[PDB]
RNA sequence: AGCACAGUCUUAACGAUGGAUGUCUUGGUUCCUACAGCGAUGAAGGCCGCAGCAAAAUGCGAUACGCAAUGAAAAUUGCAGUGACUGAAUCAUCAGAAUGCUGAAUGUAAACUACACCAAUUCCCUGGGAAUAGUGGUACUCCUACAGAAA
């Protein structure tokens, strides 16, 4: 993992290798979590996947339309990715799991570190125009997450003249 | 429990993506040396097969990843199985045996496993007794010899 950590007794780490979601949705959601309670963004997912609350897509904003739930970030744009928020949630789930296989209380654990790169893009083939064969490839990622439980010099002379400065304050 | 506006750009650390660099290398490369034809005794090429579990390549040919024989010589192994305590397991060598169907392909054919005709053919035992629709042969040109006809 990228994190500097020191102390892995109080963390709890998860990832998820090649997902068969975009990684521009998945990445946004990643966003929308960092820095939560488990638990908190557990439910911040679950109500995303019922289209309750929205994500903010502000990094990757072309094209996104405006939602109502969007107000809730100070933004304007917003959506609620679903396959990538289950993939995300799973993975949560199994961050807890992990968690709970350890000693570590669930309730005051935090994301800490939520990172999604992008894996190797599943080619595939579209075809176009005039007899044009293009790529039709897909954005898989790669997601890792770790929650954590979370609770000269003197110089004489200097001296001198600091205690001269001293008197004509006084 | 709080707190960072967000985005855009930049820097550093740590990662992704990619396969550059470095290091290798049972390959190539050129040069040198040496030998140097295979085929109607059926070649090269091409099909079709062939392993217990078997696709390709490799190897081989209905004895089919090998048979015999020679020289080594205890293993072979994924499993199954087979052997040693030396013609046996495995290599190497290869001279003997064998070498499907084709292909110059050569009985006539060919998007045929089509079709002729002449031999019936083959094996066993020391003249009989068994077999199989199976095996051979039959092209065109030519040469030497023979044959019997023609002028
Ligand atoms: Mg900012
Ligand atoms: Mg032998
Ligand atoms: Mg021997
Ligand atoms: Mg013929
Ligand atoms: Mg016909």
């Amino acid at each position: 993992y990228a994190k500097k950590i020191r102390n892995l007794g109080k963390c709890a780490k998860g990832a998820g290798v090649d997902l068969r979601v975009h990684f521009k949705n998945t990445y946004e959601a990643a966003r929308a979590i960092r820095r939560m309670k488990l638990l908190e963004a557990k439910k911040y997912l679950n109500d995303v996947i019922e289209k309750k609350r929205c994500v903010p897509f502000r990094k990757y904003n072309g094209g996104v339309g405006r939602t109502n739930q969007a107000k809730e970030f100070n933004h304007t744009q917003g959506r609620w990715p679903a396959k990538s928020c289950k993939f995300l949630l799973n993975i949560l789930d199994n961050v807890q799991a992990n968690a709970e296989s350890r000693n570590l209380d669930v309730s005051k654990l935090r994301l800490i570190h939520v990172m999604v790169n992008k894996a190797r893009p599943g080619r595939r083939r579209t075809y176009k125009a005039h007899g044009r064969i293009n790529p039709f490839m897909s954005s898989p990622c790669h997601i890792q997450i770790i929650a954590r439980e979370i609770n000269i010099s003197n110089q004489n002379r200097l001296k001198n003249k600091s205690v001269k400065k001293q008197q004509t304050v006084q």
